[PDB]
């Protein structure tokens, strides 16, 4: 009982409270303000803003992102993250002024392949039971349009890449995905129970399973062709492209999806890695998502953990190799969007005493901070002095309106905070670390499917 | 040099003073919101508001005002303040759901009376120089929208009123004025040239002069002509009335605009008086403002000082006697337009540090504070422990989107630090202050035509 | 834009003072003190009081100090609640005046504390700049052919070495039929900083 006493709101001590906070001048201007408008409003710190907001980078690829792309109302970030990384190397070689590679293409593969994915996990944890953990993460969001670079590399592996000119994001969905999934999502959910009952009586490896599955492929196919089209080749079809470079001279190339990657696009599925800042694990070890993915039996989510210095090192190398670098963050965390600058500073947010000693390790495990966004880091300023990059340039697949022209700001501090992982390739390594994916006897750290270091949704 | 270099900005000065500001919590908060927004947005205390926007009125008039007035873009307060006083004599008399009286008829005289008598006020003035104080102040806004309750009265003495059904805002220069105005004034100021120029070699009853002003206002009426039309009827010229009362019966009036007046507005042009609370001078006193008009000899602004208590008491008592008051004030001053409270303490500005200890009396001498608008006074709340009233219900015509439905509420200490003047009758006054303008004895304190206590344009 | 802005207020404000002051013998109904009282921080002014400034605070990159504050682009309230502060303060200099000289320790410590109150609330609408006058500032930025360049100078410096401007040269010519032509128009009182050069016009 006095536990629980002393444990209860008492209403003489809020009262009492209130009497010594509003004697504070401090405290009576703050919920004044506050009171009035949105707090991230009220504290924007201008004079923070007048020295922060710097677009002058010393350390830049040679080629522009041109055009800015926009995701709209979907999570694929991710995607267009890593389309953008690649888009330079056809922007450049084949001097256009403007190009894109279907973020589409790999959006439509990638659901049809998740939904798929999902059927394989439930049949795969049937005896667990309805109410558990596992089954209930995975009735979740079984569709949803996030993902990490492990997945979309194992979408390229399977379909390669085309020209957004062939498909690009004309159907509805592609831009509001939201109804479409839901729809999807809802019939899963059937199926999951369809299965799982099929299942009570008989093994996965029953005719009578094996038939019920196809069958619900064919079902979440017809209704994925409803919303979306089917590309218009198959991965080891040719297509033709017809185009117009700078000089106003015509082209087509003929080519297939899986040779337009690598010819054109530039892309060695087989060199690239993924490196992350988790302070929860040891560095130099190797981190596994488990169950996460989207095409049955391909890549799984792996990440070199590696401390802030040499991921910082990292970028500025990359960038100085004339190569955009793909990271997650946790976005929207400190990030203004108006002025497109990514500063933890920016909001004065200790003049009314709000202050967060939590660290990065700790924000991780208390629910607090997550990968939930993917983006392009293209630029970088190294200060001359010997020292360390100061700023980077950002770019997001929100739009031309987003940000300063849809570029962003980010301080070395942010990136060091609300930043996680970046992709480089494996010859960008140092021997030490490139040998953790080479040798065979790494044993990865393995967490949980829900674990907050995943896919970027 | 000593002194002028004391009294300098010292550039070392106010750097130390800065970082001194920036030590203070308070202080630094306050500029990171303030440089964010209107000061007024920031400030907005809501917990005053809360409890000072209270719409409970135990003194009210019986009768409502329908439709809610918009004088739009014009300074027509005053007109709209003074038929809105009158018009809910019609609505009860003609049990009408909506009736409005002409303020454009009185608008169009008022108008070309002024232009008129700033003709007369130039001719009046012409041996001073034509830099001199008060001529030059009678070239800086010889049209102006704005007026007092005298300078009504000589309207209707005049011209008499009607219904808005005869004559309305359909001009577009009713509504918005200004354009209207300055081509009249850039006129007025050439005539006030060739006026002065002639009367240079010749005296003011010379037949060339008397010529030349009537050939202003000729043209000077034409202009008039051009932007709203002269009413449809005479002041003693009859006009039919078709209406539909409340019960959707039609009825026929026959009347001049100046028996209309008298007979339905319920307008005695001999018992309105003016009382004025100006701290600056004696109470009990008269007050008059000198060369202040519009009708060329009609009566002057003259008021009555009296102490907040006394024009308190009045207020209170002509509500009781179920007749709206006319009042002046310093608008916008303390006035929250959206929520449409009248309120000195509503705006949380201690918390910054910022106090205002000049007086009344002070403010009026110091160019701070000024009768700017015209309002009503509908209501009042007495507090029932034999107290004084406690706030006050105002009539605004700037639409029914202003406000509250086109009202306000208004604060005792609003009513005493931001208001001026009242009107009232003659026959409300006790013997003490009605003697005042009765007898002949009373000398009144002549004020300058530029003094503070004006027109309420 | 807003790095004159901000010490062109600050200096009006502060000139004010002074015009109070020199006019205080004068009654308050009279017509300059009057017409000192109407907007003593009002944001229009002259080319003289331009280089009055320049010739102080010099010149810096907008990149330094821009058009953030509300009350840049939207300044009206701010002078509101400036000149209502300086009405008060007007009042409370005469009033002291009346019983000693503007010589008196009593008036000079008013005034200051006066400059203060004046800076304090300025400094809540818009930042003192980040540099001094004859403070270095770095500035770095971009040229046409996306080559990389760093300045490092003061605001003085940067006013007469890149601005290029000389103080000493730019004169006023006016179009005023009022007076014969030929003859210098000057401005009485007219200014921002205390001492500064007056309005002059060659007619």
């Amino acid at each position: 009982f006095q536990g629980a006493m002393s444990s209860s709101i008492d209403i003489s001590k809020i009262n009492s409270w209130n009497k010594e906070f509003q004697s504070d001048l401090t405290h009576q201007l703050a919920t004044t303000v506050l009171k009035n408008y949105n707090a991230d409003d009220a504290l924007l710190n201008k004079t923070r803003l007048q020295k922060q907001d710097n677009r002058v980078f010393n350390t830049v690829v040679s080629t522009d992102s041109t055009p800015v792309t926009n995701q709209k109302s979907s999570g694929r970030c991710w995607l267009f993250a890593a389309t953008n990384q690649l888009r330079l190397n056809v922007l450049s070689e084949l001097n256009l002024k403007e190009f894109e590679l279907s973020q589409a293409y790999l959006f439509f593969y990638d659901k049809l392949e998740k939904a798929n994915y999902f059927l394989d996990q439930i049949v795969s944890s049937a005896d667990q039971d309805i109410d558990s953990r596992l089954v209930q993460y995975l009735l979740a969001a079984p569709t949803e349009d996030g993902g990490q670079y492990s997945m979309f590399l194992n979408l390229v592996k399977k379909y390669g890449l085309i020209p957004k000119d062939l498909y690009g994001d004309l159907p509805y969905s592609t831009t509001a995905s939201r109804k479409w999934n839901s729809l999807l999502t809802t019939k899963l959910r059937e199926f999951a129970e369809t299965l799982r009952t099929a299942l009570k009586e008989r093994s996965a490896d029953d005719s009578i399973i094996v038939t019920l599955r196809e069958q619900m492929q064919r079902e979440i196919f017809r209704l994925m062709s409803l919303f979306m089209d089917i590309p218009p080749v198959q991965p080891n079809e040719q297509f033709t492209w017809e185009y117009v470079d700078k000089d106003k001279k015509i082209h087509t190339i003929k080519s297939t999806p899986l040779e337009f990657a690598s010819k054109y696009a530039k892309l060695d599925p087989s060199t690239p890695v993924s490196l992350i800042n988790d302070p929860r694990h040891p560095y130099g070890k190797l981190i596994k998502i488990d169950r996460l993915g989207n095409v049955l039996g391909g890549d799984a989510v792996i990440y070199l953990n590696v401390d802030n210095e040499t991921l910082s090192k990292l970028v500025v190398k990359r960038l100085q190799n004339n190569k955009a670098v793909f990271f997650g963050s946790h976005t929207p965390k400190f990030m203004d969007k108006k002025t497109g600058v990514m500063d933890i500073e920016l909001w004065n947010y200790p003049a009314i005493g709000y202050n967060l000693p939590q660290q990065k390790a700790s924000r991780i495990r208390y629910h607090e901070s997550l990968m939930t966004h993917a983006m392009l880091i293209t630029g970088c300023h190294v200060d001359e002095t010997s020292k360390l990059p100061l700023r980077y340039r950002v770019e997001l697949s929100w739009g031309k309106d987003s940000g300063k022209d849809g570029l962003y700001v980010m301080t070395q501090k942010y990136f060091e905070e609300y930043c996680f992982q970046i992709v480089v390739d494996i010859n960008e390594l140092p021997k030490e670390l490139a040998s953790k994916f080479t040798s065979g006897k790494e044993e990865p750290i393995v967490l949980p499917i829900w674990d907050p270091m995943g896919a970027l949704a």
